[PDB]
């Protein structure tokens, strides 16, 4: 099965490796960055999501952050005509919105395109990186991409790459995700707890501006110790929970609140670090949800509310989801093309609706004064 | 300063490195392990440790795993003091009881403070990873020529220059929910325990459990340094924590039934020939923060015992020379030098005299369910 | 460009990075090998290749090893095509010679020129050695479908790479002194060849041959990519190699009385149970640099053989699907695109009518002396 | 018995490794370099002593390189004792000689003997190279804050962690033809020597002078300890070195004007506007290896100087404490810890006082050659 296999698997006399299968073989991310090199159209176009996302977490920009897009990627060749449909909505609404594509490869629980790129129970996570870096390569010639950093490791080979970044709710508590997100060079953005509470969100924005020391993989493939500087530029993403869906002006405000308190936001000069998922909690697993919860954020923008960030909203060419038949029905070439395999998205008609009301309500906003 | 500096630092025209200063360079784990290897008595003990902490957590065998040790170590002197202490006590009651010593590093603060042995031997607020790391495995080497210890997953890589020693594992409450840590637990060579969710819930740590007992493939750091592929079998050797959290205390009768109940739900324990599984942490959440509880909840816990309960597996103490706790002293005034011996300067412990006391209680209730 | 570049190079008040340019990143090892793995007829043949070699090295079968093939290739459709052809002499003379196809990458310059494959595959001195491991791990693969193949060490890194492959190899004339490639010999899978050295003296490489059958322990690369600690076994596999030098040509039956007689000497082989551990090599220092001398020099060997010489395990030679050389023409007008095909660009070889030739007389010189017993 | 056993040694029947006992782990070039860093004082000497040694090879400074000490270091505390006697003699001929100490820490042996100290620095016939490497770097250390020195490059690895100590270098004999050490020299950051074949021909030292000169593309270990592809800017500050040979000793005037030709001849020198690139070895081949001889090789080549040889750029001998040599006693007969203090196991050197008078004829002679 794998490439140096432990002749000693289940020896349970042996005193550490009884429980590993082998090992395979992995490409230095110096070396898969040398294969998959950015040009200077990457490099603009990566460069100006990030300054715009810093703009908007800063106060010095008037839009609104919109991540967007599948909840995962299976199918590069999907993704990439996505993109070219996000890139015109882009263009049409760069006025009021900066458009960053959700560009995730895993869903935490099929692994995700990385880990299992031929989603067949095969394991080629090395062709995986290649696929990954090579598409992400080709989505950053059209528009900046978003991450969820759900390891350590593969950080190092398409950090490059995002404009924004994300931590999982299942690992806002973590540690290594926290030191990870102060040396990262885009903003990174903490999801309240699975049980909805805020507090871990904030703890890790805190932790996450300060310097860190730590064990970590660098580019060559060998671990070292780590200084970061801190990360300043990180933000709260409200997605719902076990208490419910925290959406709402009510959740808003509390949170609005807990960021004061926490010294985190100025409540003199107010800084928007607030993120609202219509996705996950928020909507119920429910597609059609998403668009009134954008809605009910879009209303709370149109009254004047200015520390709302941005929003994340599962998208995807076709609506909803489907399950991966059996390769005895056709395997994976029996999917439907831009649908999703994961969590059920809205297609791309609810999409140019949710991304018109959210303009609306940014020029809305700007009435108001 | 740092031995590798990133001249660009805080450069944010550049496409990735602007918020690394820098790096130092780390011994591979075969670097450290030849430099301290194990003796075959070191083979003997975390073996047979092994086998025993799988034998009652696979029914075969009807003593009490008993994790029991220092909150943190701070002082490896100390800690092989406490080793010998605990070891007398492990032969008296042997015939009931599995003692396992805690050996943990550090104790996890979202706050600040001392980092723990590793990163910070000198307990002078210093990064010295290195050194950190060239303590702990001498300590544990020579812990384990006396009896087997248990250990705490803070992190991913650590593991790697310490995972040969221990007999028994624990991952840290803030990473029951993450798949990283997860993965780890497939691939060791010992059980691992999972804490229940900080607001009381079993599902996080049932969840983790499942997750555990999977094969997984996933990018790791092997013994040379160098990142692999690494494949897993597996862990069916797992088990849940009972730690307490908002909604109270979860060691009474009550909130063990409610567990039992959860893992026979959700098919982890089969409830008719049901495997114990539940180890109640009596301390932390389970004791209002307030050592001289500890006792108490380990009384509670063998009444339960001795009345035939058969799916608690064990119990964890936080247990020193010297009971209660310190803060470091102000270099103003001695530094490290100026503590007190046997005492934590993380959590408060109970004594040694509370110790042997509480063997005693749980090594009764281990005969007294015999009796039944 | 590079990779990696130095932002600080030439400053010399720096400690140690100034005269480094920078680095490009490198498949380890292992990665490449995933990639182009063994099937089992690569294995079976590279396993016999081996096999077969030391039975003649130790004497037990009285067939002759033939290491046979292009100076260096630099064209691996070319080195393919050759192969088809050497692997049909092979099956012609199986019957009396062992024949080994010469997969050698590269002549080492000791002023300018082609690198070689690994180090330049587009022939174009551009450098770009990660995709020349790839080209040549996979071009090896294929030939090894064929035939048994031969390499030279001239490096200790890229071992690491090829040397499953290899079923007898050889130390490079300017370094059978060098430590690191004795120390190398010591841990390969089969019989490795050294050369007296460029002044004609036979002592360096029998000094090499000892120091290559002792264990040895000593810093390397491996297969992950970083740097150990190695423990050798010792390789007993170990031959010489006559290539002339200042002396003059060696190939003569005096030379060949004189090397047998040292060899003896130095207790390397019994001079009671001779095992033959001499090579001939038809080219180099011993043609005078010329191809058309090569088969004269096979046929004196020949002679010998057929008189009852029983001490030369082999020869090699330099051979070609086209005979002679060529230079690389300026990409002005036409680079690489514009090279005969089949003809070296580094040492002249002979084409594949002498070798046909060359074959049959050492055949025959086998047959000549099983006659002897009689 | 090694770290890590092949499992598989001796099994024909496999592809790759059966000649290969197994691996020991060895601390990369950046750990070791972190733990033993240069101070400024470090820096301040290794820096100058390259400075030096260039503006003599380019012939803007009238002084001689002398690299002179112990044929190798088995005892890095007499190696310091040398050192600090070597600076006293390096500051009364300051005038007149750039003193550089020979820091060399292996004989080269086709033939089984002491491996030198990074192989085998307990002088017992074990492999402790990580431990070697540790207490070379360590005495390089101390040796550079007293005066620069001299090192020979008899591997292409091991140089990753000694060569930022280094202010001027040798190829060993037995691998000047060799492409990895012509390569080496090329992206080193100090002067290197070549030295003459062992048939006593030029030939092999001015090509290795020329490969060296120009930028390489190569295989090599960094200083994380992983392998890449390196890139080297031509090395343009190398020398050769003269040291008999198969035609007899070649440190006599008639020898040097050879040798001068030839490199003009190579157009390595500009014949009519010549920079010194000969160094003449006074010992081994050039003194019949009989350390008596060194001080009449070096009396030579002085009477050159003095009477105006301007193409002789440095000299090499062996000094030590006491003269001579000595083998390492048997282990029933006391072994490493019987040997005599100061005394060279390899080969034979002069002695202190000889060492104090070969220098002080030497710079009477660049006195001589300047009353001129």
């Amino acid at each position: 099965a794998m490439f140096i296999q432990n002749e000693h698997v289940g020896d349970r006399s042996r005193m550490e490796d009884w429980r590993i299968r082998g090992y395979d073989p992995l490409a230095p991310p110096d070396l898969l960055q040398h294969e998959f090199p950015l040009s200077d159209k990457n490099k603009d176009i990566i460069l100006k999501g990030r300054e715009d996302t810093c703009n908007i977490l800063n106060g010095k920009d008037d839009r609104l952050i919109v991540v967007i897009g599948p909840c995962s990627i299976h199918d590069p060749e999907a993704a990439l005509d996505y993109a070219d449909r996000l890139h015109k909505l882009s263009e049409k609404h760069k006025g009021e919105l900066h458009i960053v594509m959700r560009a995730y490869l895993e869903k935490p629980r099929w692994k995700g395109l990385i880990n299992d790129p031929d989603i067949d129970g095969s394991f080629q996570i090395n062709k995986g990186l290649r696929i990954a870096r090579k598409m992400f390569v080709q989505l950053t010639e059209k528009l900046p991409i978003a991450g969820e950093m759900l390891d350590t490791i593969s950080p190092q080979f398409l950090s490059d790459l995002f404009s924004v970044g994300a931590i999982g709710a299942r690992t806002t508590e973590s540690q290594l995700h926290r030191e990870l997100a102060s040396g990262l060079s885009f903003p990174v953005g903490f999801k309240n707890g699975t049980d909805g509470t805020l507090g871990v969100a904030i703890d890790a924005l805190r932790a996450a501006s300060h310097p860190h020391h730590f064990l970590s993989v660098t580019k060559p493939g060998i671990v070292s110790i780590v200084g970061t500087e801190g990360n300043q530029d990180c933000f709260v993403i409200l997605r719902g929970g076990k208490q419910g869906t925290n959406y709402d002006a009510k959740s808003v405000k509390e949170t609005k609140e807990a960021l004061a308190k926490a010294k985190v936001v100025d409540p003199e000069n107010p800084k928007p670090r607030i993120m609202v998922d219509c996705s996950h909690g928020n909507s119920n697993k429910n597609h059609k949800n998403q668009p009134l919860v954008a809605a009910d954020v879009a209303k709370q923008i149109s009254e004047g509310e200015d520390q709302i960030c941005g929003l994340m909203i599962e998208s995807n060419i076709n609506e909803g989801r489907q399950d991966v038949p059996p390769a005895d029905k056709g395997g994976k070439e029996a999917l439907k093309y831009g649908c999703s395999i994961t969590d059920a998205c809205i297609g791309i008609d609810d999409t140019e609706s949710v991304l018109e009301t959210l303009a609306q309500a940014i020029k809305a906003r700007r009435g108001l004064k």
